[PDB]
């Protein structure tokens, strides 16, 4: 489990997110678990559903231990539910160490597991604060650094229904994976890994926003979203500008919803006329910003249809929140991404698995200079809820 055996240990299927092989218990259970950085929680498949064969079997793990107490996951469009306990967990090609780890046994979801996922289960990288049912219960990654000498760290190289790859370095950097600068922006709050974008171009014509309209009412990095997903004000923006680019093409409504593919003829899409999105993160630097710039071949997704083997068909990738922004597989895929919780920032470089435009590149450049602009976070209104939980700790 050098850096060198940890290359090539994700594995998805396009729009479906990227898992990495776990085992739990003892004797192992080998799963494939999706790699999640918008989450807190390890949560696994634990009894039949028609889309697993296998799951997470408590009953053969000698060494499970029931934590006597149920969890339940509503999400907008779904949820799960199970029983905690702890295992140990290993990661065969990751850090050569074992841990005992909180794990959720998912016994019962609700379109959650989705037909040909090939993943068993959720690895929720981020922070005990967003971890359910309270952020008493410790996230993997918190117990893999307290029990072990992993360094606080790892990093995901995810590359661009269809097969696709990638790498997550757990407790380092390596070089292979990336060519030329890496560029840090901090962590605002360890929750989410929450970031934030002071600037938006779209061609090189800046978005002129509010700066905190961007981050409304957060911005995160998110492997476990497909999409950017950005706030309706901006978003609104994005698609004005977009269209206005590619206004030699007139496409209906439903493609620029994500409802809609829309297409050419093989080899043909006129790639020129999407423009480039860049998106400037504050730097470590207090006037400093780099930029993150996504080619078109980012936000626009290829379907292999089936009454269309003559046609190239895209989605648009690009869509709605009101939840803030978030960069989800859309922009990760492009780069190298660092999450460096000891030294609380996140860093991007140029991926060396590269899906490129015939004349332009996805770009990790800097710094920018800013005299003032502004504080470009936003304060979520504090709930009277959030406001009297303790946190002793
Ligand atoms: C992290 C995860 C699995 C959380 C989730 C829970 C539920 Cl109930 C439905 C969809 C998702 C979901 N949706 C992704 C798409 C997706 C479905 S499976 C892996 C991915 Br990435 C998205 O909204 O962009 N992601
Ligand atoms: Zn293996
Ligand atoms: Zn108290
Ligand atoms: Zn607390």
């Amino acid at each position: 489990g050098s850096f060198v055996e940890m290359v090539d240990n994700l594995r998805g299927k396009s729009g479906q997110g990227y898992y990495v092989e776990m085992t739990v218990g003892s004797p192992p259970q080998t799963l494939n678990i999706l790699v999640d950085t918008g989450s807190s929680n390890f949560a696994v498949g634990a009894a039949p559903h028609p889309f697993l064969h296998r799951y997470y079997q408590r009953q053969l793990s000698s060494t499970y231990r029931d934590l006597r107490k149920g969890v339940y996951v509503p999400y907008t469009q779904g949820k799960w539910e199970g029983e905690l306990g702890t295992d140990l967990v290993s990661i065969p090609h990751g850090p050569n160490v074992t841990v005992r780890a909180n794990i959720a046994a998912i016994t019962e979801s609700d379109k959650f597991f989705i037909n040909g996922s090939n993943w068993e289960g959720i690895l929720g990288l981020a922070y005990a604060e967003i971890a359910r049912p309270d952020d008493s219960l410790e996230p993997f990654f918190d117990s893999l650094v307290k029990q072990t000498h992993v360094p606080n760290l790892f990093s995901l190289q995810l590359c661009g229904l269809a097969s696709v790859g990638g790498s997550m370095i757990i407790g380092g950097i390596d070089h292979s994976l990336y060519t030329g600068s890496l560029w840090y922006t901090p962590i605002r709050r360890e929750w989410y890994y929450e970031v934030i974008i002071v600037r938006v171009e779209i061609n090189g014509q800046d978005l002129k926003m509010d700066c905190k309209e961007y981050n409304y009412d957060k911005s995160i990095v998110d492997s476990g979203t497909t999409n950017l997903r950005l706030p309706k004000k901006v978003f609104e923006a994005a698609v004005k500008s977009i269209k206005a680019a590619s206004s030699t093409e007139k496409f209906p409504d439903g493609f620029w919803l994500g409802e809609q593919l829309v297409c050419w003829q093989a080899g043909t899409t006129p790639w020129n006329i999407f423009p480039v999105i860049s998106l400037y993160l504050m730097g470590e630097v207090t006037n400093q910003s780099f930029r993150i710039t996504i080619l078109p071949q980012q936000y626009l997704r290829p379907v292999e249809d089936v009454a269309t083997s003559q046609d190239d068909c895209y989605k648009f990738a690009i869509s709605q929140s009101s939840t803030g922004t978030v960069m989800g597989a859309v922009i990760m895929e492009g780069f190298y991404v660092v999450f460096d919780r000891a030294r609380k920032r996140i860093g991007f470089a140029v991926s060396a698995c590269h899906v490129h435009d015939e004349f332009r590149t996805a770009a990790v450049e800097g710094p920018f200079v800013t005299l003032d602009m502004e504080d470009c976070g936003y304060n979520i209104p504090q709930t009277d809820e959030s406001r009297s939980h303790h946190h002793h700790h």
